[PDB]
């Protein structure tokens, strides 16, 4: 079974800010950094950021609980953020 800190949250609400981001994810534990996609020209946000925790655990708790997670219109997916 694959371990690690680091996480992708897609589908996320165009109203949630960074903040919002970082608060939802720090519920579950100690959050590294949390970053939300904006884009260049237009500062609407892309739906989607990354969340890194400072433990692997937190980042598995943090997936089995938010993954899924109904906001607003959309269902949110929290996962793993590895490379491929």
């Amino acid at each position: 079974y694959f371990q690690g800190t680091n996480l992708i949250v897609n589908y996320l609400p165009q109203n949630m800010t960074q903040d919002e981001l970082r608060s939802l994810f720090s519920s579950i534990g100690e959050v590294e950094s949390a970053k939300l996609i904006r884009d260049k020209v237009a500062g609407h946000s892309l739906g989607y950021g990354f969340v890194n925790y400072v433990t692997a655990k937190d980042a598995e708790r943090a997936i089995n609980t938010l993954n899924g997670l109904r906001l607003q219109s959309k269902t949110i997916k929290v996962s793993y953020a590895r490379p491929s």
